[PDB]
């Protein structure tokens, strides 16, 4: 099975400062991705 992350550039519909609100609400999936990674990276030891 392949992927399709070409929709990642869809955020261009936004603008600038006001895009913070879009990136914040849409940032829920990116949060869990980076956060899950942070578990294994365990920042500053335990």
């Amino acid at each position: 099975v392949h992927h399709q992350k070409l929709v990642f550039f869809a955020e261009d519909v936004g603008s600038n400062k006001g895009a913070i609100i879009g990136l914040m609400v849409g940032g829920v999936v990116i949060a869990t991705v980076i956060v899950i990674t942070l578990v294994m990276l365990k920042k500053k030891q335990y």
